């Protein structure tokens, strides 16, 4: 059976924790993947957590971490929300060096893109199997969201970009059923960067807030239609949530366009409450470290500064990284709503720190009736790790 | 469908061992979680052993264990009674430094408390989703069994404090269905003391045998109904079984109020039987080493001090811990009755060895028509470990 | 749906393999418990490995083996037939020293003797909890098959024994249903000695190979029908296949008592083929090594010394053991009778090799239509490993 | 249900990466399997890895791979696809040093040969268990595909060899129902030399490309119909594929007999596409390095050296290997024709690099309906490994 997914998201005061690995403290001696991007998204029956491999394990030499992020050795796997990326309750999924997954409530569809920078190719599985492919049409890194696509009425849609990482570059709208495309559109943005997109269904609609990699410091919003007609812009609200950006003081809103003039960037993501916003964000300004998420009045639709609630998930004493969001679906929560979650990864090791590696964990966090007390779930390993002294 | 867990307790001569779990002996060489307080509780199809993880591995240095109880860390995660709290086997549960489990018959509820001490927060899960929460409501360490929760044609009960964990504190009873909290109560316990409530259900109430940690060294008792009108007060038995405690000789019963005046204590169990009552405790007066359960004929109803059975399953040369009780379903024994059952946690480290760690294992006893030989099934393993020379 | 089970066993002219687990190769780097007596019993799915645990892993220092066989730490469990005894495929199914296991189309029961050797405790399991209980009736390291029971239209059967390991000792049959005994019966054997009986059903009977470890060279021999009424005696094959023995031209058959005149034995076991036999025996007369399967043109019912097959699956330059049997349900199958198979268990270790441990892994064997190559599939692995150096 | 697989294979313009198992990267610390030759096929529900096992682990001395290639010690055992042959997911199939598997559409029948040289068996499981057997017939290495068998209506067909592995040798064709053979036939083929064949259902008829292994570096090709009749010969196409080989300048095509005049080959494979052939094949003409697979116009049915497609997979700076076709079943893929797949064996170690050991990883493919650019999956693992330096 098809989920329908066409509810409403739930309004939500705050978020309670759902899930914790420690992979990195468990990979001190256990073994485990080097992972980048986790990501949950959820079947009727089970939310799984995604991640890229990089064909290799914490302590041992293989995590030789200065061997590419597009490595050819790059595979998208999961295991059940909570556990940690290990070797033995691994399940495979794609040749991938960028990801997306997600569940229209019979089978499970992942996308893996893999190939080189010049001609890169996404495979489409469907039940454990390829069932399509998209090819690059742009020449230049093809890639996409790094977290849960969408599925509504057993039509699934995703956001993928092919183009420069820092200016200009092409951005599209796949759907699919089945694991076989039915319908593509190009997104008309010019002077605005979409990249890695945290999506999520909201009344029978797919939202997307993502990345601007480019000249924007605040976060580009996409609203697909069923039809895969769009509008898009940028988050109303008037303060920044990428990373890097400037003071809130310093900083105007806007509807249509990017704001901050700065580069690069971190994936993020946001909660639309009716005409409101949850917006996650790194603690620092300028250092991928903490993590809040805060509620805007209003920030949906207008330039408000109206912070009304503001929580703490990973203070700003520790090291943060990317998030994205997903929905527990109906059939799982009991709820007549969209549950609104979200992970945050946790990067451990270079740039950062002093070792010879990379990886991150994650915390799994989810939107309930009720204001959350402030914590730090942070990833905590020591480092350095054994292999760092050899 | 749901279990009825509507019958009487069997009546039991003694108890046989269902499973050891050799964590610790397997975690010499073996991918073993460092734990504290496993616990049984059982779906009609198996009983699992649920356990606090500290986010480490016993033979790594993250198991230094000087880096608190009450961690960041912690998660309650489980695997199927007997196997060992290993990474490849254990199912993600909840964050958790101090949690509950039960089934109702179509699935697993959870309750994971983490947050700071000051404003804990109780997530509860229901199918493998966060679907309610529980504020601190008194500002002081949000706490909870420890051991196996109850439920009732539905509905399920558990016990929960918050306050201090010397002196007068506050005591509160939980009730949910399909992982919704629709009924709540505080306790009027005025001088006592509840905390690490061991339950089961009996005659179609759940009778909870708990810990005082403030003047008592005899078990207070708790007596709940559906409408969550109750009965407390402490086991009548008069023979005090908490440690540290006293000597028999010099104790007196009471059904009213606390006994012995110590502080401190240790998670235990009891199951009433008719007028009677088994009561576990340790060998040592003072020391949480050794372990037996005896039967005391009017235990349960009058200040009794007839000893008519006694039952040893560690001996005293031997470190013992916690105990909690649970109930084989109908559905699995095929009885007409609820067997009642207990685990014994087994702690190994600090405080009383000389290693840099702390962790426990299990072993699993069931009431049985016979009478069954005393003998020590204790832990095994041999300290320091490995990374205790390091 | 229970097995019949009521068919004859297969006439079979030769075994082919089913399975070798490599554990103690495997052992040398991967996580694998230390153990003795593996064995296999099949429900209508698969067949299972079953094996007796030290509480230990291979190349650690709890494998110290000078610590007891009858030690508290002593579980049975099971992996799927050709798995090795790892932790993480490992499914618990007793606290056991001594055990038997066998599925009768619904669900699995298992026995576990555990306890003191003065008064010993057999728990029963069934569907993977505790059903009932057999208490030491005579005082004297109670135990049984080691090795599959046997289960017919509903209710199992198996072998126990209770007394002295070299003298006369009691024999008895227990019998069960759904994990519950219904009946039991002392055998009458003065002068003769029962021990670790291999089982099958037959005809709607169950059949038994056992060892005499009193002054048996030849092995017991045991008829069992659904009433408990009994045949009991010794193969009467005029060829001895205990170990050890003495030379085959010096022995001579008989029906009714034991011969051979020397003490000591191994489990092993036999296939009744109309009135032939097929006899498991190590190749030595006197050490556990090589092994081999004859057949005796009515071995069953003369003193025949009539050898009119004989296969080797280990050759004598390596090390054997204990060896049971077992039999492929119809359902697996796909036979109308029950097809007889076997496994051989290859101790490693103390005594004969310089190690500080014992362990073993196993070979499986299967009944065919087909005269099969003699060959060895011995265990394989080179000693003495990493912590016999330390 | 039994799979029809009746259908017609899909015309493939390229194809797409399915799965990349990393199993020597992730061996460096993991716990994973020696092996040679993995391999897929598929059921309606997943397709897994099948591989021979030398019953030990990389990194470790039984890894010592100086011991037999048919040791007693080699299993084949299975994993899903993608997911590494480490012990811990691994599913026993049978005692094999050479094996064939593949899925009716309710079981999997695999085929495992063991036993000596003089005298191999090859024992035919289904459903988990062993149900027919094939003894050598010209007493020289039995042997078969290393590849998946093929199964259409119920009946599954494989090929296998017994003879000389450098001159002429004996080709056999069995065909079996739920894992019993009910129809075999000799392959008529002086001259010719068949080994290791790649077959798949086409047009309801088993198509196998395989390893002349005496004089010719074209492949030997056949037809199979359900009756056993059958054609044989070689791959028409005016283009050498086996390894070693010599120029394609220097090459003349045949449909008939062998050509090159060279010894040795390596498994390989090949896909028709109505008159066309898509052939893999080693980039060196000299070294198992490097993987293409070229299309060729009229390349099944002609002496054509029309090459009309070209892709790369393993860049010939890398090692390759072994390769072998499957197809995706229809349930899985949700196609109205047959889609065709390859795997590729990646080989570390001895011969060609400088350690005490052989093992292998793969890649697998799959045909799509677009161009897909040529890259490297190469395997990645860093030699040599710790007990290289031992
Ligand atoms: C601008 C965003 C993309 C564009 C290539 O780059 C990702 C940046 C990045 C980071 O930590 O910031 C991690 C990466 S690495 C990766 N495998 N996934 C990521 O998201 C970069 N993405 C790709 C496809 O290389
Ligand atoms: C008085 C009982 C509670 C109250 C905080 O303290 C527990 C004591 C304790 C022990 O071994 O005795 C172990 C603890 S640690 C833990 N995670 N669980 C426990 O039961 C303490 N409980 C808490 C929530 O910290
Ligand atoms: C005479 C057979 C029994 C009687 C105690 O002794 C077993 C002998 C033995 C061996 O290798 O020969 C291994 C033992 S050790 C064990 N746990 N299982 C065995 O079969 C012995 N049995 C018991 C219950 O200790
Ligand atoms: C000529 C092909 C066969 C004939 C024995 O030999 C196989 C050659 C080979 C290789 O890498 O080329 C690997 C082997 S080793 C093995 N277990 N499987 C293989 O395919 C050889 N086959 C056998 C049954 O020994
Ligand atoms: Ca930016
Ligand atoms: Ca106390
Ligand atoms: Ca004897
Ligand atoms: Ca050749």
């Amino acid at each position: 059976t098809y989920m329908n997914n066409t509810e409403a998201i739930c309004d939500v005061k705050g978020f309670a924790p759902f899930s914790k690995d420690n992979g990195i403290r468990i990979g001190s001696r256990g073994h485990i993947f080097v992972i980048r991007e986790p990501f949950v998204s959820c079947s009727p029956i089970e939310c799984r957590t995604f991640f890229l491999t990089q064909g290799s394990l914490l302590n041992d030499k293989h995590s030789n971490g200065t061997v590419k992020d597009r490595s050819p050795f790059r595979t998208l796997m999961s295991v059940e929300v909570g556990q940690s990326p290990n070797v033995y309750q691994a399940r495979f999924e794609a040749v991938a060096w960028s990801a997306t997954a997600c569940h229209d409530g019979k089978k499970w569809m992942t996308v893996g893109v893999t190939g080189p920078d010049s001609k890169a190719v996404a495979v489409i599985h469907y039940g454990g199997v390829p069932t399509d492919v998209v090819n690059s049409w742009a020449g230049d890194i093809l890639r996409t969201q790094e977290s849960s696509c969408t599925c509504i009425q057993g039509d699934c849609y995703w956001v993928m970009t092919d183009g420069p990482a820092n200016r200009q570059a092409q951005y599209r709208i796949y759907k699919a059923n089945q694991g076989r495309i039915i319908g593509q559109a190009d997104i008309s943005f010019n002077g605005g960067h979409i990249e890695e997109c945290s999506c999520y269904p909201n009344d029978g609609k797919v939202e997307c807030v993502c990345r601007d990699n480019w000249t924007g410091t605040n976060r580009p919003v996409l609203v697909i239609s069923p039809d895969l007609s769009y509008r898009v812009g940028y988050l109303c609200a008037g303060i920044p949530s990428d990373t890097p950006r400037g003071e809130d003081a310093q900083f105007t809103g806007s509807c249509t366009s990017p704001m901050g003039n700065q580069g690069y960037g971190v994936k993020g993501f946001g909660f639309r409450q009716g005409t409101d916003v949850w917006m996650g964000r790194t603690i620092s300004r300028t250092s991928r470290s903490g993590f809040e998420i805060l509620r805007i009045k209003n920030g949906w639709t207008q330039t408000s500064k109206e912070q009304i609630r503001k929580q703490v998930v990973v203070d700003n004493l520790n090291w943060s990284g990317y998030s994205g969001s997903f929905t527990l679906p109906v059939e799982l929560s009991g709820k007549d709503c969209l549950v609104p979650c979200f992970w945050v990864e946790m990067i451990r090791g270079k740039p950062e720190e002093k070792t010879i590696w990379t990886s991150s964990s994650s915390i799994v966090m989810c939107g309930v009736d009720y204001e959350v007390a402030d914590w730090s779930w942070h990833d905590g390993a020591i480092l350095p790790f054994d292999i760092d002294k050899m």
